[PDB]
């Protein structure tokens, strides 16, 4: 449903090949210490997909042929005025070999060895839908970094 208030655009890119997925260990700032897809804030003057590519390149060195819209997640953090509006993409057309950046240390994971205990707890809900090639809309309300207070999740035809 609707979540009122100013939101800030973010991207999240999952490089998902047939038997493995690329994740990055976040090395600094909010969420350091957890594995996640590549992304960050969308800037003034670039499209959401541009920002997704830019972030993947800054964080892993990779470029891709194509990105595919797979989901949208809204995050609320208790006490934080701004909502996070996260646009999730997937790709299987990487150009290059991933390398470590200031922000992220990339590693490949087998699809049955996804490190959910060292990921954001919301990923346990929506990551399986990405693996199943289902498009989704999610909402998660957090108290701090560990506790989901409320959430919604459904599949969509249009991201
Ligand atoms: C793009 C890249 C990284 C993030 C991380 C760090 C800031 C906050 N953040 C999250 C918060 C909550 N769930 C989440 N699931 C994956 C990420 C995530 C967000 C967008």
């Amino acid at each position: 449903g609707s979540h009122m208030g100013a939101s800030r655009l973010y991207t999240l890119v999952l490089v998902l090949q047939p038997q493995r997925v690329l994740l990055g260990m976040k090395k600094r700032g909010f969420g350091a210490g957890r594995w996640n897809g590549f992304g960050g804030k969308v800037q003034e003057g670039e499209t959401i997909e541009d920002g997704a590519r830019r972030e993947l390149q800054e964080e892993s060195g990779l470029t891709v042929d194509a990105l595919h819209k797979v989901g949208q997640i809204v995050f609320e953090f208790v006490g934080e005025p701004e909502l996070m509006d996260v646009h999730v993409f997937c790709t299987d057309s990487i150009q290059g070999t991933p390398v470590e950046s200031d922000e992220m240390r990339p590693c490949w994971f087998q699809l049955d060895q996804i490190p959910f205990k060292d990921m954001w707890p919301d990923d346990s809900y929506w990551f399986p839908l990405l693996l199943q090639k289902k498009k989704f809309h999610g909402y998660f309300k957090f108290q701090g970094q560990d506790t989901i207070l409320d959430y919604t999740l459904r599949e969509v035809d249009t991201v």
